[PDB]
């Protein structure tokens, strides 16, 4: 049984990307009216992380706020040509960190949307963290029969620079499909239910509930796949209609992945089954990612209890 | 029978809004590879109307290119204060107009995408235009039983400043739903099919096909409906899930239209059945349009032929 410290300070971040409206709308509402996110014994602080991008309804001002929380950026002196989001990341770190300190917030839920058909998605940064595996098992049980899928990042590069990484326990909450700059009522309902259960879990944990051992399936990112490109670097083929909206569904080497305007089909390739995620995300065209290949695995957590 | 001269000069505009990728991708392709839009006897010119917005994948740089083709803007003196899209509209007017001259292009197809669930949509500016009614009837007939809906936008305050308004016969071609900044294969195949039949119609008309009288159903704009807003001017309620994606379907006075986070449902109101269009289009939040109410009517066209 993993013995563990009670959680005291929780933040809920929305508008990390300024055009992802669900987190913006909920955090804006909870700042006005906090009853929904109140839990006995918890300090819960909703916060808009990129208000300048939110006011422009744009992903970012100068660079992605979700890529500048690495140590180098958090400790960088200001310079004239430095992206705005580096200065904003320091401001957020000053309020909710410092990152890697005992004073840092215990849990940060960073709220995101995607244009990909990923449904309710939890992002896990540590495959050995019993506390988070337990929380995610709890949320999934409460959301059932809506799928609630878990994306695991092991590589340090794709997690160490994220906004949620300031917390002792980072949690990414990702819900799609939703076009950026749109608020869909269904997506809002799904995200608010995920949060309701995550907060319930934390309060129960604090109150001394002992959670028995559990296991969850997770999809661990293997590598990004770019679009085929023309000499000039523009996209030469698009996501095949059979792959479009089929995030999480197994893809085999001969299955079609891209299609060109002439009707040429390009299949997955390789030697293994993969589970594609972020299929056709708008923000990722410039990041050279048509989708990411993942592998499925099981994580077990030991029982846990507050000390 | 209305006899008209053969159509000679046709333009196909893509990227009027730079983040609506279907027309950008198709036009970019046809500039290099024109066979798909070749027709015997026709001069077909693909053209990217807002190259700066396209390169930044954004709707516009300074102002909406689809709002600046009014004579005041087009006749504005060249200066350094001038919005980029004003300077660009004047270039387009010189190349494909001038608007209101006998030298203007005969047909301009302006290609758009929407995040609303509208399917294939043709935009008609003039309810008396026998040639356009016949073209649209042809396209609908050829696509049957696939959805192909016609939106009639007639008042001068609504039509006078559009990019396509330079042509003798302006045609808007609109296909959704597609997140902006995303290219879906399905949406691409729908828009290519509309255009194939539109160009086939023009060729047959020029070749002497005589078209008997026809009729089409259209949805004529009545008025825009904004989101309920707080004192601050931020959105206070979102599109109700029963209205979400239900473009074109009759909506009655007591049917739900918005829902707040606190759960208040706001009904249509008024005294008549309407047909909503552009339900939840991302670009329209700032235009104060949650959706447009329309009324359905039948338009007849005389027999037409080429002289
Ligand atoms: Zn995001
Ligand atoms: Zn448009």
């Amino acid at each position: 049984c993993v013995a563990e410290e009670p959680i005291k300070k929780i933040a809920i971040f929305g508008g990390t990307h300024g055009n992802e409206l669900t987190g913006v709308f909920l955090v804006t509402h909870w700042l006005k009216n906090g009853a929904e996110v109140h839990r006995a014994g918890l300090e819960v602080k909703p916060f808009i992380t990129n208000p300048r991008a939110v006011e422009k309804c744009t992903r970012y001002i100068d660079c992605d706020l979700n890529r500048v929380f690495d140590l180098e950026n958090l400790s960088k002196e200001m310079s004239e040509d430095l992206p705005y989001e580096v200065r904003r990341a320091q401001e957020i770190n000053h309020l909710f960190g410092p990152k890697n300190s005992d004073d840092a917030y215990d849990v940060v839920f960073d709220l995101h949307n995607t244009t990909s058909n990923m449904g309710c998605t939890l992002i896990l940064g540590d495959s050995g963290n019993d506390f988070l595996i337990q929380m995610f098992h709890y949320i999934k049980t409460c959301m059932a029969p809506l799928p609630c899928s878990v994306y695991l990042i092991e590589h340090p590069s794709l997690k160490y620079a994220t906004t949620r990484s300031i917390a002792k326990y980072p949690v990414g909450i990702e819900v799609g499909p939703q076009p950026h700059g749109v608020l869909r009522a269904d997506i809002l309902d799904q995200m608010r239910r995920m949060l309701k259960h995550a907060l319930d879990f934390i309060q129960r944990f604090n109150e001394g509930k002992e959670f028995p051992p559990c296991a969850i399936d997770v999809y661990k990112i293997m590598e990004k796949v770019d679009y085929p490109r023309n000499e000039s670097g523009d996209v030469a083929a698009v996501i095949h209609p059979n792959l479009q909206d089929q995030d999480w569904k197994p893809l085999h080497p001969g299955d079609p992945v891209f299609v060109s305007l002439d009707g040429k089909v390009i299949p997955l390739g390789g030697d293994c089954t993969v589970y594609p995620v972020f299929v056709n995300e708008a923000a990722y065209y410039e990041k050279k990612e048509a989708f990411a290949k993942t592998t499925k695995l099981t994580l077990n957590a030991k029982s846990i209890r507050s000390t």
